[PDB]
């Protein structure tokens, strides 16, 4: 299950709805493997080329939005640091998209409440203010 999750995630070189939807189902059905999935998405975000890091963030977004706990909690831990580094490594067009994504996280328009609890969102906001 994990190896598949990983290879499908290597093919995420564009904004593929299918792939994202697929990764989201795998995470949803294998809660036992949560963390390995988070591990894998974070690894991808941290290591792939600057211009595809965004799609890995999309996959991260979908899983947290459509599955929720315990992924929201797990992703919370490195959210800010992964977000900051990504922002600093990509072009302005991509930054705009990163920011729109952060806005939905605060006001998921919604069900109405921080998709992420803890300090992650506050830190991102303060970073965006200064940067
Ligand atoms: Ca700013």
């Amino acid at each position: 299950i994990v190896k598949d999750f990983n290879s499908i995630l290597e093919e995420l070189t564009f904004n593929s709805r299918p792939i994202i939807t697929t990764l989201t189902k795998l995470a949803e059905e294998n809660i036992s493997c949560a963390q390995y999935f988070v591990d894998a998405i974070e690894s991808r975000i941290e290591k792939c080329m600057p211009k595809q890091k965004l799609y890995a963030f999309y996959a991260l977004d979908s899983i947290c939005k459509n599955v929720g706990s315990p992924y929201t909690i797990y992703f919370s831990r490195n959210l800010f640091n992964l977000y900051k580094r990504t922002y600093l490594l990509v072009d302005n067009t991509t930054r705009t998209k990163l920011i729109n994504m952060f806005k939905l996280w605060l006001n998921p328009n919604d069900t109405g409440l921080p998709l992420f609890e803890g300090s992650a969102l506050e830190k991102i906001e303060q970073f965006l203010i200064k940067a």
